[PDB]
């Protein structure tokens, strides 16, 4: 009746000696946790890492949001104090009650009635933002002179500044620009500040540790689901699903699980405490909102688990003709140009992911040679910006090669796409390629000896 919540989500607790290595830990749990897309992890009793800032001195212009079920949101001044003043004063005011009071139950059940209710118009703000010097990480990092209990966890995995950079970590080697997906943000929440349903970009892990306040609660969705809510979706609400002009137009919104749950779509729950972390998965759709004031910090984060699924996302933005964050196969041959130094299981897994690239490429090129494509001259995509180098049609990112032709100068197509450049006839196009297929196999036995 009303609201039923969801089956908890798995709770996972670690002893030391499983905590100590958080990729050994993660792989370890994937088999149970990605049967249900979310899962909570808990730190052993005694990893307490310190949060210490000034409430006053930290500053940020927080977000409105309005909470109406379906409704579009875009993904895209307060001081901390002055934040949570106004609200606990909201939550307070809301159920004429203490906030240590309000139930969480009665909180989730609220939530529930009052995004569904037209008559009702309740907005709330939040605050979401990337470490900067105005407010930068809930972790320590090195820099000011710190204690000794700081310094024993500036190089903890689950530090989040250090997560991206660890050597079974994929996204650390990419040297292009992509800090919004490898900096860790930072989110003030306040009762009923809410996330919207969706997954990471490049279907990529995220991890998410609530450093301090009261709960966030958390509706996760396995992987394998993910085209099912999607299709309940788009059905309840088609005009999240229209092209979009860019990553900044991503449309969102919230969901009564219940409804999925209705349509046979696995969903899981959980309530996130303080010192707790939440993980999520490959394409694993998730959302929430917030059961009071606090403070949470979250990065994601590319195991060599996830690399073939990469490959699969990049492929499914390009059906979609979604922008991408990267081009995964520079990141690959990043990776392979770099064998030597590479972790020798990350070397493994990079060189099957590579083998596929090379493959289809080399498929790729047949096709457009029998279209009549001759002409060709080696290309550095990489030294492009990425607006320099999108498919006109699919708006891939290209890295491996593109087409081109001097009627349209600038433009470039991927080889999926070879049609949709210009009228002028193929014979006067150019293939633009970063290597030859012979420049790519060496690569590729780098990282096989390197795995050895
Ligand atoms: O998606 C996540 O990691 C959760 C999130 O954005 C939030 O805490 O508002
Ligand atoms: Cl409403
Ligand atoms: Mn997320
Ligand atoms: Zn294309």
């Amino acid at each position: 009746s009303m609201f039923l919540p969801p089956p908890e989500c798995p709770v996972f607790e670690p002893s030391w000696e499983e905590f100590a290595d958080p990729f050994a830990f993660i792989h370890k749990i994937r088999p149970i946790a990605e049967q249900t897309g979310i899962c909570k992890v808990r730190p052993p009793p005694d990893w307490q890492p310190p949060f210490a800032c000034d409430v006053d001195k930290l500053h940020f212009t927080p977000r409105i949001q309005r909470l109406n079920e379906l409704e579009a949101q875009t993904r895209v001044d307060y001081t901390l104090r002055t934040f949570g003043e106004m609200a606990d004063a909201f939550k307070s005011d809301y159920f004429n009650m203490p906030v240590h009071m309000v139930p969480t139950e009665l909180v989730e059940k609220e939530f529930w009635r009052l995004v569904s209710t037209i008559e009702e118009d309740v907005t709330v703000e939040y605050g979401a933002d990337i470490a900067s010097k105005e407010f930068g990480s809930g972790f320590p990092v090195r820099d000011i002179k710190l204690s000794p209990e700081e310094e024993e966890y500036l190089d903890s995995g689950w530090n989040l500044n250090n997560m991206p950079v660890m050597e079974q970590s994929v996204l650390a080697h990419i040297t292009a620009d992509i800090c919004g997906m490898k900096l860790p943000w930072l989110y003030v929440g306040m009762c009923f500040s809410s996330f919207c349903w969706h997954i990471e970009d490049h279907w990529s892990y995220s991890i998410n540790y609530l450093h301090w306040g009261e709960p966030k609660t958390w509706y996760g969705v396995p992987g394998y689901a993910a085209e099912q809510l999607e299709n309940v979706m788009k059905k309840l609400a088609p005009e999240l699903f229209v092209s979009q002009p860019d990553l900044l137009h991503q449309l969102v919104t919230i969901m009564n699980p219940n409804t999925l749950m209705t349509h046979e779509v696995p969903v899981y729950r959980t309530n996130q405490c303080a010192g707790e972390f939440v993980i999520t998965f490959p394409r694993a759709y998730h959302s929430g909102f917030n059961q009071g004031f606090n403070f949470a910090e979250a990065v994601n984060f590319c195991t060599v688990d996830w690399l073939p699924l990469g490959r699969q996302c990049v492929e499914h933005y390009r059906l979609l003709h979604r922008y991408c964050v990267f081009s995964h196969d520079e990141m690959i041959c990043k990776m392979a140009s770099k064998a030597d130094v590479l972790d020798v299981v990350v070397a493994s897994t990079v060189q099957k992911d590579m083998a596929i690239m090379i493959e289809d490429e080399k498929a790729l090129r047949e096709t457009v040679r029998k279209l009549g494509v001759i002409d060709s001259e080696r290309m550095d995509f990489e030294l492009l910006p990425d607006d320099e180098r999108q498919c006109v049609k699919c708006k891939t990112t290209c890295f491996m090669s593109a087409i081109s032709c001097s009627c349209k100068p600038g433009l470039l197509v991927c080889l999926h796409h070879v049609k949709e450049l210009c009228s002028c006839p193929p014979y006067k196009y150019k293939l633009r390629y970063r290597y030859t297929l012979d420049d790519l196999y060496p690569m590729m036995n780098a990282l096989k000896l390197r795995a050895e």
